[PDB]
């Protein structure tokens, strides 16, 4: 599914990330722009053999099991498939997570290099939420 851009702020919103650890709404839309263009259905192979899935790009060498990425830990406890779905409760759910390990929205370095320090607020601006 490719979320619009409002849809997917108050999808987010409902699903308790707006202000979660402190991080506004906004730089999750941002954050979810640059790592998907909203398309849940995004993979994205990493040099290391991990690949990143979802709507925000979750990476299967921590988050979850993909069946071919050795080393690996699964700390989200699902199938990276499960990441994929129109319904963005699992990514969700394991973005939590990821945000609460320490840096922040530093985990993903698309939030570090293009979102952070930037009027994230313009992503959720005309939006009914
Ligand atoms: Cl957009
Ligand atoms: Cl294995
Ligand atoms: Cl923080
Ligand atoms: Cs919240
Ligand atoms: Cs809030
Ligand atoms: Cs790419
Ligand atoms: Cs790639
Ligand atoms: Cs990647
Ligand atoms: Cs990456
Ligand atoms: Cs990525
Ligand atoms: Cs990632
Ligand atoms: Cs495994
Ligand atoms: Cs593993
Ligand atoms: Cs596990
Ligand atoms: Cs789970
Ligand atoms: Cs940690
Ligand atoms: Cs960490
Ligand atoms: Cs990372
Ligand atoms: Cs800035």
């Amino acid at each position: 599914k490719v979320f619009g851009r409002c849809e997917l702020a108050a999808a987010m919103k409902r699903h308790g990330l707006d202000n979660y650890r402190g991080y506004s709404l906004g730089n999750w839309v941002c954050a979810a722009k640059f790592e998907s263009n909203f398309n849940t259905q995004a993979t994205n192979r990493n040099t290391d053999g991990s690949t990143d899935y979802g709507i925000l790009q979750i990476n299967s060498r921590w988050w979850c099991n993909d069946g071919r990425t050795p080393g690996s830990r699964n700390l989200c406890n699902i199938p990276c498939s499960a990441l994929l779905s129109s319904d963005i409760t699992a990514s969700v759910n394991c973005a939590k997570k990821i945000v609460s390990d320490g840096n922040g929205m530093n985990a993903w370095v698309a939030w570090r290099n293009r979102c952070k320090g930037t009027d994230v607020q313009a992503w959720i601006r005309g939006c009914r939420l």
